């Protein structure tokens, strides 16, 4: 199926337990009608690497922003406000969404606000006429053993927030 979209994005690692370290690794992302994936980017040859995950596009049940980490480590860090800079696209991410799906959220960051949007427009777009979206949603992290947003300790829960 033809690419909609392809980025580097950093996606925070599953979080086994309410104590596991979180990890946050770099991995292209790629879009199609069927398939969001992601794999290891060959940095030296310039091209995709090892898949490490696939979502069916049918088995998304939201997409949207998650309000970001309130202290987060340089490479997070939103900017101030003020031509694509080729370090900073690549080594900061500071604009999360997540994919709601029937294994939980998936957490991507952003290395810019106009790519967070795109990938959230298409992302809406392809799930659109799926069967199971969601009318609420959680803003906030899924965060050591529960969301941040309303304290529930099941990463199922319903969404805490009605979705405008
Ligand atoms: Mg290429
Ligand atoms: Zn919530």
């Amino acid at each position: 199926a033809a690419v909609i979209l392809e980025s580097i994005f950093l996606k925070r690692s599953q979080q086994k337990k309410k104590t596991s370290p979180l990890n946050f690794k770099k991995c292209l992302f790629l879009l199609t009608v069927h398939k969001l994936s992601y794999y290891e980017y060959d940095f030296e040859r310039g091209r995709r690497g090892s898949k490490k995950g696939s979502i069916d596009v049918e088995k998304i049940t939201c997409v949207e922003t998650v309000v970001p980490e309130k202290n987060p480590p340089p490479e997070r860090q939103i900017p101030r406000r003020g031509e694509m800079e080729q370090i900073s696209i690549i080594e900061r991410f500071p604009y999360p969404f997540q994919v709601v799906y029937d294994e939980g959220p998936l957490y991507v960051f952003s290395p810019t606000e106009e790519l967070r949007k795109r990938w959230i427009h298409q992302l809406k777009n392809v799930i659109r006429y799926n069967s199971d979206l969601v009318q609420k949603y959680h803003p906030c992290f899924w965060i050591d053993g529960q969301y941040l947003c309303c304290s529930q300790t099941a990463k199922n829960a319903m969404g805490c927030q009605i979705l405008e």
